[PDB]
Parts: structure tokens; C-alpha cells; sequence
């Protein structure tokens, strides 16, 4: 199973995401920056999903544990202006669960593509 780290301060949405993703992946939850970074050192996830409600993209990207690991940013209702750049993909909230699952699968597939390369 591929590993997905979710970072979200809001417990309700964090749990809704993990419950949804648990059927397909090994899912690690995190509620803040320090937890996230610690989970990265301990588990080295294959993909990271960051909810804006917690430039954290940069910080995570400036981390030796995220090499070749895509970051997906989820944000509510500026990013188009360039703020919080550094992520590999951006989904607005609420997100279509089926579209998220598709992007995740495509990003991991690309990850494998380069691994096999």
C-alpha cells in the first residue's frame, strides 16, 4: 500500500478524508506542522495532502523526506496570485472525492513511472 499523509487542523474534515482514503491506502493523519514533519521522519509517505486551514508547502518541500513526493493542497474560498506556491496540485474545497482519488492515483502512478525509470 502507498502511504498518504494528511495534514488538517479541523478534526471533522481530517477524519472524513482518512475514512474515505483508508479503503485504498495506508493513511497517516496529522493536525499541525510539527506532527506532520514528525510523521514524515518516521514514515516517509508517498504522497502528502495539505489542508490550508492549518507557506507550509515550502517548509515541507524544504524537508529531506519529501524528495519525489507530491504535495496536494486543499483550500477553501490569491493562490492564483501566487501565494502558497510550491505544491504539485491544488483542489478547492469542497472537493469531489472521486476527482481527488483520481489525482492521487495519477500522482502516485507518475511517482512509480519515475521509480521504474
Amino acid at each position: 500500500l502507498k502511504k498518504i499523509l494528511i495534514i488538517d487542523q479541523q478534526d471533522f474534515s481530517r477524519i472524513e478524508l482518512k475514512n474515505f482514503l483508508d479503503s485504498e491506502y495506508l493513511v497517516i493523519e496529522s493536525k499541525n506542522e510539527k506532527e506532520a514533519l514528525e510523521q514524515i521522519d518516521h514514515h516517509h509517505p508517498d504522497l502528502v495532502i495539505l489542508d490550508m486551514d492549518i507557506n507550509l508547502c515550502l517548509k515541507l518541500k524544504r524537508s529531506k523526506g519529501l524528495k519525489n513526493v507530491p504535495l496536494i493542497l486543499l483550500f477553501s474560498s490569491a493562490i492564483v496570485n501566487g501565494l502558497h506556491s510550491g505544491a504539485d496540485d491544488y483542489l478547492t474545497k469542497p472537493f469531489n472525492r472521486n476527482d481527488l482519488l483520481s489525482r492521487i492515483e495519477i500522482h502516485l502512478r507518475t511517482q512509480n513511472y519515475y521509480s521504474d525509470l
